[PDB]
Formats: C-alpha cells, structure tokens, sequence
C-alpha cells in the first residue's frame, strides 16, 4: 500500500480540524500546517506528500502559495479548495498548476476521491 501524507492548510482553524480529523478517520496519514508560510518553509523536507489548500486565505493564498513551491522547484500534487461559487478563483487555481479544485462546501467522499486523484501524480 501507498504511505503518503496529506498536508492541510487553512485560514480559519475550525475548517482546518474538520477536514484533518475527517480525513484521519478515513485512515490517511495527515498533517495540518497552521498557515501557508509555515507550509512553505516545511515544503523542502516534504517527502510523498499531497497537499491540499484553501484558496481565499488573507496572508498567503492558495494560489500564491502554488507560485512560490513552483519557485522552490519543488512539485506537490495539489489540490485547491474554492469558495462557494468563485469561479476566478477555481480558474487561476487550475492555471497555477493544482491537480483539481474543490468547491465547498463538499461531501467527505469527493474530496477523499480527489486525494486519491493527487495520489496518482506522486512517482
Ligand atoms: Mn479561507
């Protein structure tokens, strides 16, 4: 079987615990980052990770976040999670590189079905 980690990183802390506490009762091993800088200062030492990010987050965004990994010539299969009905936003995220977006709210199901996607991209 594949032991890969699924990094989380979210503005607001409640959402963060929800998806990370979800997704390790679903057995995935799971880390949650307590912002996208500290993400990005982690991504060096990443080794058979997946991340999955929030787009609209204030200090860094999901999508700036993607162009500095891109900076570090590092590859992280990623997936972006969207506001609700934010088009701009889920077009940029696909542009920027992301494996897929999310658009919340979403069932347990899709988004685990989306990891797996991102899962693949991992040599
Ligand atoms: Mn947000």
């Amino acid at each position: 079987m594949q032991d890969y980690t699924v990094h989380i990183v979210d503005d607001e802390e409640p959402v963060r615990k929800s998806l990370a506490f979800m997704l390790t009762m679903n057995g995935f091993a799971v880390k949650m980052h307590q912002s996208a800088e500290a993400f990005l200062a982690f991504a060096p030492d990443v080794r058979n990770g997946v991340l999955v990010t929030d787009l609209r987050m204030p200090d860094m965004s999901g999508v700036e976040l993607l162009r500095n990994l891109g900076d570090l010539k590092i590859n992280i299969p990623s997936i972006v999670i969207t506001g609700h009905g934010d088009v701009p936003m889920a077009v940029e995220a696909m542009k920027a590189g992301a494996v897929d977006f999310i658009e919340k709210p979403f069932e347990d199901t899709v988004i685990i079905e989306a990891i797996e996607r991102a899962s693949e991209h991992l040599v």
